[PDB]
DNA sequence: CCCTATACGCGGCCGCCCTGGAGAATCCCGGTGCCGAGGCCGCTCAATTGGTCGTAGACAGCTCTAGCAACCGCTTAAACG
């Protein structure tokens, strides 16, 4: 509605975090939200393939 | 019937076996001298006693920060089989 669609920052526990992700795959299905967990190479991974 | 050689016992001298009194070596006792140790005395200086005074530290009070017991949760690298 307001055009601001720039990066968006989320911070959630990790317990509830795939109640976060049905969430967003369900509700907003359009937007282009990413998680973010993992060890070293699978962050590297996001880091510069998204 | 008397002399003369002849075999036989043995007085005296020499050598060998058994026992006794005098002297010498040894152990014990008494008197005396020397070394280790204990007691006493003289000096003598440092511990003791008494008093005074300053202050070191105990005590109380207030403020701020580290530690501690017991629990959680996630990561991940180290320990273990």
């Amino acid at each position: 509605a307001r055009r601001q669609n720039g990066p968006h920052i989320i911070v959630v526990p990790l317990s509830t975090m795939p109640a976060w992700l049905d969430t967003f795959e369900k509700w907003a299905p359009d937007l282009n939200c990413i998680c973010y967990m993992g060890n070293q190479k699978s962050r590297d991974t996001i880091r510069e393939y998204e």
